[PDB]
């Protein structure tokens, strides 16, 4: 069937749309290169449109069928909890889209009497109606990137405020720790970004000669097709379920999941949608099953030898056994083919790969540097130049989500992180006097809130106290790094050093937590450096809750 199908009616805004980066008297201290940096619009929605809009081509076989059943055994074992009305209200982010039925976030999570009632009848409306398309928002996603030598906005689409809590409450728990049960040591979202280095790396090494590649789908979303998304439940439906439970995953799937009516900011009739919705609970989920399912069968049908993947919702990175050149050339063509056929043929073409550090996933690539023992550190990093546009576009608007903070947390270790994110925020903070105000960030989609004088202990934490000592990169790392700085006007090494031990000396006349922050995070920038030891805080950070599952467009916030 066809992906979409549209009346003719635009994708229209539900407000002033900025575009540009506004001319801050702070942004300019961070890239000076402004026009290069842009947001995208619902300008650009109908070549987005045209995009992702087409006829969908399948043809399952025996390996398709043979994985699915081994997904669903594992998935047989799996016992699932429905939620209470309270603790899925509690899972609502402060600032997600108002209902449409009288009340917003707020009441929600404060379990007022109108949103809870509303709620209510919507859940009672799941269990009653099997039918009955359940209406959607359609928007032009607003994103920053830098220019290349643009992106057309992302489409995103979300039911109504009282549907999403009902989602929660009957897969939260599903989307949770299936994908964990079926997909084991595979699926992405389990592990921290060193974690994930770990698992990669030991993986690679495994082998007697690893080949391995990153597999780009063209418009995933798109490509899911009704057939995916029934097969899906179906591995939800292998576990044990309460019998309300069971009915709204039905329910939701032949009203919102497989497909639905979509209508504009203005409410009007856009079209109507035959494939994934970005803004649902089990987007995530889904994706990622759906990714790992059709995979591993394709490796199958392309006799790739001993495959191991890891994935991340659309993102696939499959690493095997070597069989030569030439044979792995040609293996990679059939895994392609097979991948088509499954309906998820490719965007950008594979290449093997047979370099570790060359291969990108979820954005990201492993490399090494070394800590003050001159050990070798593997640690994730990935271009900056996202990051660094969406950082100063943060600094020049206020926004909801603080990217920024996000990077910083998962990319601690890195060169452009640590000289260039961390001196820039905390000149800011401290000049602001703001040190101290909780942030929102997002790790794997979940929103969290997050101090940033607790910087230290979390970095150490997740990243290990090599993250505050790391240095000597690789010679690729430096190239990508210095390249990303000429081309966005970033101010060189001296500058953000000179920047770096100004901020240290004020974070250290602070005292307290804001000293320890310059003790750690800018021991860099100085030559007399400090005998960093274990910050006691930081053994008594729980931060596991942070990487179990992805949650991208679920509407999910964990306090
Ligand atoms: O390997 C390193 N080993 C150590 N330092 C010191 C250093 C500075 C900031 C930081 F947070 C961590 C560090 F350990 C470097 C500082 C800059 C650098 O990279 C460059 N070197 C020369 C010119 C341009 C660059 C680059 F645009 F920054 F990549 C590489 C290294
Ligand atoms: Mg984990
Ligand atoms: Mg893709």
């Amino acid at each position: 069937s066809m992906s979409y199908t549209w009346t003719g009616a635009l994708i229209t805004p539900c407000a002033a749309e900025e575009s540009k980066l506004p001319i801050n008297p702070l942004s300019n201290s961070l890239l000076r290169h402004h026009n290069m940096v842009y947001a995208t619009t619902s300008r650009s929605a109908s070549l987005r449109q045209k995009k992702v809009t087409f006829d969908r081509l399948q043809v399952l076989d025996d390996h398709y069928r043979d994985v699915l059943k081994e997904m669903k055994a594992k998935a047989s074992t799996v016992k699932a909890k429905l939620l209470s009305i309270e603790e899925a209200c509690k899972l609502t982010p402060p600032h997600s889209a108002k209902s449409k039925f009288g009340y917003g976030a707020k009441d929600v999570r404060n379990l007022s009497s109108r949103a809870v009632n509303h709620i209510r009848s919507v859940w009672e409306d799941l269990l009653e109606d099997t039918e009955t398309p359940i209406d959607t928002t359609i928007m032009a996603k607003s994103e920053v990137f830098c220019v290349q030598p643009r992106k057309p906005a992302r489409l995103i689409v979300f039911p109504d405020l009282g549907v999403r809590v009902c989602e929660k409450m009957a897969l939260y728990d599903v989307v949770s720790t299936l994908p964990q049960a079926v997909m084991g040591s595979s699926y992405g979202f389990q592990y921290s970004p060193k974690q994930r280095v770990e698992f990669l790396v030991n993986t690679w090494k495994s082998k007697k000669c690893p080949m391995g590649f990153s597999y780009d789908t063209r418009c995933f979303d798109s490509t899911v097709t009704e057939s995916d998304i029934r097969v899906e439940e179906s591995i939800y439906q292998c576990c044990d379920l309460a019998p309300e439970a069971r009915q709204a995953i039905r329910s939701l799937t032949e009203r919102l999941y497989i497909g639905g009516p979509l209508t504009n900011s203005k409410g009007q009739n856009c079209g109507y949608r035959r494939c994934r919705a970005s803004g649902v609970l089990t987007t995530s989920c889904g994706n990622t099953l759906t990714c790992y399912l059709k995979a591993t069968a394709a490796c199958r049908a392309a006799k790739l030898q001993d495959c191991t993947m890891l994935v991340n919702g659309d993102d696939l990175v499959v690493i095997c056994e070597s069989a030569g050149t030439q044979e792995d050339a040609a293996a990679l063509r059939a895994f392609t083919e097979a991948m088509t056929r499954y309906s998820a043929p490719p965007g950008d073409p594979p290449q093997p790969e047979y370099d570790l550090e060359l291969i990108t996933s979820c954005s990201s690539n492993v490399s090494v540097a070394h800590d003050a023992s001159g050990k070798r550190v593997y640690y994730l990093t990935r271009d900056p130049t996202t990051p660094l546009a969406r950082a100063a576009w943060e600094t020049a608007r206020h926004t909801p989500i603080n990217s920024w903070l996000g990077n910083i947390i998962m990319y601690a270790p890195t060169l452009w992180a640590r000289m260039i994110l961390m001196t820039h925020f905390f000149s800011i903070l401290l000049a602001q006097e703001q040190l101290e105000k909780a942030l929102d960030c997002q790790i794997y989609g979940a929103c969290y809130s997050i101090e940033p004088l607790d910087l230290p202990q979390i970095i150490e934490r997740l990243h290990g106290l090599s993250a505050f000592t790391l240095h000597s990169y690789s010679p690729g790392e430096i190239n990508r790094v210095a390249s990303c700085l000429r081309k966005l006007g970033v101010p060189p090494l001296r500058t953000w050093r000179h920047r770096a031990r100004s901020v240290r000396a004020k974070l250290l006349s602070q005292g307290g937590r804001a000293a320890t922050c310059g003790r750690y995070l800018f021991n860099w920038a100085v030559r007399t450096k400090l005998k960093l030891t274990p910050i006691p805080a930081a053994s008594q950070l729980d931060l596991s809750g942070w990487f179990v599952a992805g949650y991208s467009g679920g509407d999910i916030y964990h306090s």
